[PDB]
């Protein structure tokens, strides 16, 4: 009963429920595996978003561990978000071909900082050469007083139990175990450090089995950037710095001038890159043929957000989604949907409505591992309320996820959108 | 203006109300009575739902009394549920065939405490083979305070007054009446024990004339088992205590692995078998096809209920009431509706969408015969605030129901479905 | 204006403010220890409950790292509560004279245990008559997947690095520095384990350079205990595990027969012993009587709690504290200062007003070191709202208290009393 | 039926209230005048806290206007806060004998960054030796687009018509009508710049008449520093920058220390030093014995406010005034009343219980005049945005005066004398 100009009727997540269906497969054995972009995956359908109150190193480290990953803010210098990115890439596995070194002049503050910084108990000495001259470890300084003390003093020096390059797991892990020790270097005939491996790499795998990782084994990553000549010198450091991919963020994604420098930003790297954010299928058709590798979806999402209230500008989330599935779709694009979440039991309608995978926001910045010190008034704060560890919050999403698949029989990801059926309900329904 | 993906739109019960329609019956004249599942029939159209906060032998034994059923939870051991059936079966007129024995010398405490397990005043007294020796009666151990004293010394000896088996209530009733007793033992010709009629049976007859019951005059009850093999050999010990129909309870019953134990579970009992839960048609024509002679419906129901929050995953009632019964009614199989209940009126509205029964949960935990024990502090509370007895929750339900039927015309159930005129409503 | 059986008015925390008076101290340098009982001596004046929500090892060993003391819960059998106080003394430089061992036949899941028990990473191994073998420590079994292979097999045998009896702190981390080690055995001549020093002794010394420590260097530890035979079992079975002080816990100290087994319990062990609870001059004057070696001062302290609302009974904190304290600080027996708290500030006010510690109660319930299990449900909670480590909540509260000091010019605890000033408020 | 340890009853505002009684003098005629310190006085009793929330030059600039007097807080650079304080005393009459100057080579942008410092709407133009050659005002550059114009290029040169130092008020108004101009460039015999007379003098004259003005008609203001030697040195660069008096502003006014700079930090300037914070009759005595000119009164004055809940100190602002008075009456120490207002009714309460003045803390951040940005954000803010600083001002002096003439006080002086307190209950 209105004119056509106002015929659409959009939906958001709570308008909609997904029905059950025929199954034969439990919770317990779908697969949650689904794509970022053409070419990355991951192993759960979720991203922490880049939020400078949400992911830097530490989140997109935990996201990548439990099998997602993290997209790195952008609301810093592009030496510090490459940094982030470095973090990440040589957390665990990252330094077999890409290890630290310090030189034996160094004072012991300088090796203990740079444990600190990437999280491991040691460094290999080498001189300018890159020749292995030994190792100080966290052992070697636990009873140090004096920060000053020379590496060279305290180190153990060469000759020490090493590995080739290209030793197995199995073998790298049997010198760790017959010598009794933490940490194997790599080197070349001519005793050059060629890599890293320690003890770290092997917890990490067990205790992590899900981690999405890359072609290397490290850990996957992600990082934002502007649409901008600025997005394009940090695009660059960031692919520099190992960068899975990036994701060219902008309010408007339609824009025009936005979506020249999407296509500016993928033709000068090898990576992929997604764009975003629309919430049409034009809007969507528009960033795929401006040749982006997966594309974000949300435009005003919330109820009463600023965009809504502002400008009057926004699309349900639902209907968003869908419709900017209806181009994706049909490119064979991923879709990231990017707001309005309110439940777990939103994650399977985002993908039965179209999506390949979701970000969350606000919901890890009381996370443990978000930006922010944990400070305490009465109760723990970031500075939001503390939330814990992002693991409690994934196995919770995941594991709702993983209900619905079951419910609607879809053993995969990709058998959502054929699979899960919608009702529309009521407001007296919600 | 919708994409078809999103064509449907579902309604719960606040989202329609029934019309008046032309009538010719009062609601004190219609007929209340339908079927739980293909051979299961009940006087009210109400069930009490499998929740161990909700449903054993006592909120059975009421629910049956009131004319409805309760379907016993299975958050125990096999036997503790086989005993929680025979409870049931054995309330009223329950032991004409099948008494409670007690031996000579056994102690007063043993017999009270079996006087006080199946709510009974006395026990017949036997000798190993049956014979029936005496019988102890509340009275006998009145003034008694040893409860280690042998019941021979306190029971009244043979000779009694028995009846023969087969004795009609009449006369049964005729001989208590005559010797001014309580109890009547049933013996055949060598005085073997055969079965026991006491006042309870005539007392609760008269006090309940709605009584849902079986074949034998025995209150009737429902059990719920799993799918699983366990499920299998509960449902054989629950069969073997006389339960008068089994719930598959599932809470995805479009599974296909409960699916298969529904069909395991059905061809290893004579008795009647509900599958649930279900919400679709196709679900509904699944457990059909699956054999089995009732279905429950209602798969997330509540608004912002778990699988709802968790999962995303759910059914406004009245539709999922509807579709499955568009499987159902052709297929002549009875459909449950079980979930998101919000007023007495709603009873009504799920009838006239199709529905055969209702079952009741969270509404009767409070109840007094629910599992929990009566506390008090400062009020009372169920260890949930007390209620009071089943039967004013039943009574208003039924009242209501009673109403509705009125005013659309339906003389009985069955009519609703037909003569129930549906209008939706908005929010406002 | 009233008559003189009314006479008294009571103060509670939130009736009085302390004034600010000549200070030559700043919150940085005053010295906050103070005294439990007449020889056990703490650096932060604060105590956490014997409830069984709030203390057992994991608290204890907090507070005591932090400077306070606990006092574990007795709402356990007498074998675990001595368990939890051995796990406390043998916490950090609790072995050197008293260190666990394992048999050469035990498994490694037998020696794991061991190691998550006491929070250590290795256990020496001996034979039957305590001669040192070898010593099997997490890195041994770090890449170790059968649980069940001997620890013998994986160990590292003699000769180890090892140390003399009374060794001295900078002798025995030179050794572990120079043999790059964690673990250095004690031995006697004959190569007789007697001790164990590890780097978690020095760690934990270093980084919680406040802790309270008996005189062999041990984490400080106390313990409840009823009133009753089965107490005097229990104080006895907690001496020997090596507790420090005893607390008598009972809700009326001024009962004959609780002052009674106070008196018992204190002449069967040799360490303090605290009673309580009272709120009066003449209870604690009884429970000084009695022979007591602290008092622990609290009968009824907050606003509409249970013995108030049930009974009447209650004594508001501040008035309950003085009137106690001129029984005990004529005594020369500390106080103890148990209930009523509602801001740190009320730390000061209860010294002033003659405490010589404070206890802290529910407050620590949701702290990470108490005994629940930390559960997510879309937020944390202990199974009560998850508040985090202990450190920040005594953080926060002796910072309070430093400021407290300050302000009055008390440079000690025991300055508190005379240079308080006292004002009453009134409600506006 | 307490103990004597707990036998003192501290009161507050809120337990409190005045009787009325004779009176001879309506609201409208007392006299609200009071001193500072020893030897400073205003014309209402009211100051504006030293929290840089709410006293910058602005705020003490219309604090001086109406009567009072602001702190300038300390929570910034000594240079920066003597700036402050320079920009009060030159704000209208503070030229005459200190005037701002700018070179015939500077730009019209830093002629005009020179006139919105100052507000004032001109600058004379002098050479290195002080000699005038011109004025560059407002109007000379109201047409000009170029902010890197030399100021040479647009001023009016000499000759100028220009006043001697000394010059009356009357005849330099004369001089300024005559020849239709705003401003007066006063010089010596040889041409040399030495002060500025502006028509702003004037005007702000007669828009502010009750301004509490210095012995040289410029605004008075004061300054906080801390106890420490680098609030020595704060102490003599605010001195040299003019300020009247300084206030020694510590969290614990009794602490030994604190006491022992604030006499040094008297000693070594020629200006009042107010100590402070105390809530005592000995602590007052123990600031009058470091010799200190007025004292302020206010320790954990406000319910459940920071030192109360963290430390469980304080002394409600009643008794605090009252006790701290019986030392500072004696020795004829001005008391100011710091903290636990909650009405305008409180300030006569205050003077009543033995304050001279009172000081106005985190009311006033919200007024235009409060350093923060004025920001729109469906409503205005600064806290809440209050408008000009005259309003509050305004409604509490008016509440005063009524005060007043509800007790029969002409004078404050006759406040502690006159007021009659009556205790109130809860009810
Ligand atoms: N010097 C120094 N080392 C740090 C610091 N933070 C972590 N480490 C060390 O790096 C390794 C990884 O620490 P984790 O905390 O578990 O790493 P994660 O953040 O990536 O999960 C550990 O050594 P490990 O040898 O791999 O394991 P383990 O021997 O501690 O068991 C740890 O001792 C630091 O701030 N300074
Ligand atoms: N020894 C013993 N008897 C119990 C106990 N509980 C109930 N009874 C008796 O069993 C019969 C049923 O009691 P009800 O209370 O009416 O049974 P109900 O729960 O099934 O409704 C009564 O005897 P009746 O002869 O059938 O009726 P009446 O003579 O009491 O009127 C009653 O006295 C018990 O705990 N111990
Ligand atoms: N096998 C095993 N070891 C545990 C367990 N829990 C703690 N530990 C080990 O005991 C020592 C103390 O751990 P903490 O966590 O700091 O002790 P705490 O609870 O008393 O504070 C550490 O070894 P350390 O050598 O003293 O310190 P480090 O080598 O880790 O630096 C740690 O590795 C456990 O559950 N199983
Ligand atoms: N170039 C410039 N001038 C400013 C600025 N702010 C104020 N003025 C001028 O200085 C004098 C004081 O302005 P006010 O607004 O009254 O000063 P106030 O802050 O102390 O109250 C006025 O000139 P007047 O000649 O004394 O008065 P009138 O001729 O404007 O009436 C005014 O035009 C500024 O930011 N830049
Ligand atoms: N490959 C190696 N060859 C020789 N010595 C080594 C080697 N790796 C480590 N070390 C030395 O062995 C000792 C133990 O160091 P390791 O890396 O095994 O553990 P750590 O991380 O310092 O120990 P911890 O886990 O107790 O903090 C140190 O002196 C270290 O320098
Ligand atoms: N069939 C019977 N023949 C003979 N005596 C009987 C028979 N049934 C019961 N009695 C005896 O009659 C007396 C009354 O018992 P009855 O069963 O009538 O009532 P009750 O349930 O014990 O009593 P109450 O209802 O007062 O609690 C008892 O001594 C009982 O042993
Ligand atoms: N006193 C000792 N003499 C000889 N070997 C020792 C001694 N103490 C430990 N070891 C051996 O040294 C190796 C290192 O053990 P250590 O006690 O230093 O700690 P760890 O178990 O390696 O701890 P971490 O978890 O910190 O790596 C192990 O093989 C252990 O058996
Ligand atoms: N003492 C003076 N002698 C000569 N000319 C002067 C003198 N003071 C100002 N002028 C010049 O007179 C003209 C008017 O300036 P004046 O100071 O009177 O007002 P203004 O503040 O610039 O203007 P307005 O009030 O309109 O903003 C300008 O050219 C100014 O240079
Ligand atoms: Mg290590
Ligand atoms: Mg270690
Ligand atoms: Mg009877
Ligand atoms: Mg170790
Ligand atoms: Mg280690
Ligand atoms: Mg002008
Ligand atoms: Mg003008």
């Amino acid at each position: 009963g209105v004119p056509e100009k106002f015929a659409t009727l959009g939906l958001t997540y709570d308008d909609v429920l997904l029905l059950p269906g025929a199954s034969a497969v439990l919770p317990n054995a779908v697969d949650t595996s689904s794509r970022i972009s053409r070419n990355v995956r991951v192993n759960i359908p979720l991203l922490s978003a880049a939020m400078d109150k949400v992911t830097e190193s530490r989140m997109a480290i935990s996201m990548a561990r439990q099998g997602g990953v993290g997209v790195l803010h952008r609301n810093l210098s592009i030496e510090d978000q490459a940094n982030q990115v470095d973090l990440v890439k040589r957390s665990e596995s990252g330094m077999v071909a890409n290890p630290i070194t310090i030189h034996p002049d160094a004072t012991l503050g300088e090796a203990d900082a740079l444990c600190a910084k990437f999280r491991i108990s040691g460094v290999p000495v080498t001189d300018g050469a890159g020749k292995l001259l030994g190792i100080v470890t966290n052992r070697d300084m636990a009873f140090e007083t004096d920060r000053s003390r020379q590496v060279r003093e305290v180190m153990t020096p060469m000759p020490l139990v090493t590995g080739q390059v290209g030793i197995s797991g199995v073998d790298a892990m049997e010198l760790l175990r017959r010598h009794k020790i933490e940490k194997l270097p790599l080197v070349d005939g001519d005793g050059i450090l060629k890599g890293l491996i320690t003890v770290k790499d092997f917890v990490k795998a067990e205790q992590y089995p899900h981690a999405a990782k890359d072609a290397k084994g490290r850990l996957l990553v992600g990082a934002a950037v502007g649409a901008s000549p600025e997005a394009l010198d940090r695009a660059q450091a960031l692919a520099e710095a190992g960068v899975d991919f990036l994701v060219v963020d902008t309010s408007h994604g339609h824009n025009s001038n936005a979506l020249s420098w999407m296509s500016k930003i993928k033709s000068s790297v090898g990576i992929d890159v997604v764009g975003g954010n629309v919430a049409t299928r034009d809007g969507a058709q528009a960033l795929i043929d401006a040749g982006v590798d997966g594309i974000k979806v949300g435009v005003g999402p919330g109820s009463i957000c600023t965009t809504r209230v502002v400008a009057g500008i926004g699309v349900p989330q639902v209907t968003a989604i869908y419709e900017a599935s209806l181009a994706a779709r049909a490119a064979g694009v991923p879709l990231i949907g990017d707001g309005g979440l309110q439940y777990s039991g939103d994650i399977g309608k985002a993908l039965a409505a179209g999506a390949d995978t979701v970000m969350l926001g606000s919901l890890l910045a009381g996370c443990e591992e978000s930006p922010g010190e944990l400070q305490f008034i009465n109760g723990k704060q970031f500075k939001v309320p503390y939330r814990g560890p992002l693991a409690n919050v994934l196995h919770q999403l995941v594991g709702g996820l993983r209900q619905t698949m079951g419910y609607v029989g879809a053993a995969t990801i990709e058998e959502m959108e054929s699979k899960g059926r919608f009702v529309r309900i009521t407001s007296a329904g919600l």
